[PDB]
């Protein structure tokens, strides 16, 4: 349900904290998963196609620090901003290529 | 989500990206706003609780640097990351305000 002036940045915001949740059915969850852990998740989440280049080095030694460390979804935010930085989708991700 | 076989984790990221085209309408986006202009447009459609402290000052400064200048998607990550550590919505998210 919904009665909120919501608005499609709000909406993308709130799709993105209710998703640590609707993870993969997942109660009792705390903030953001394990930094690696994270790692290898959003390399499956993002099927399409992983060509990775500069912030690709930048975060691999970020995890590489102390990846045991918890991710928290402030954090999370960044790295995804910097997977997308990488991970260019060309137009139309959807299509999956042709 | 979505038909290609990505995840609900990459449904927010290519919902995201779209959204910096379906903005407030323009003939194909550069890549953000401007700093400043970002800030107040997220605030303007984050009408939610704007309670706002912790990454307020982090962002505050962040802008004030040359928040004249274009944004890109990059940045913008970041800080709508802040902004989520910000309003910390969680729980009482539809529940607006009133």
């Amino acid at each position: 349900m919904a009665a909120e002036p919501l608005t499609e940045l709000e909406e993308s915001i709130e799709t993105v904290v209710t998703t640590f949740f609707t993870f993969a059915r997942q109660e009792g969850r705390k903030d953001s998963l394990s930094v690696n852990e994270f790692k290898e998740l959003v390399t499956q989440q993002l099927p399409h196609l992983l060509k990775d280049v500069g912030s690709l080095d930048e975060k691999m030694k970020s995890l590489d620090v102390n990846q045991d460390s918890e991710l928290k979804f402030n954090e999370y935010w960044r790295l995804i901003g910097e997977l997308a930085k990488e991970i260019r989708k060309k137009k139309d991700l959807k299509i999956r290529k042709k």
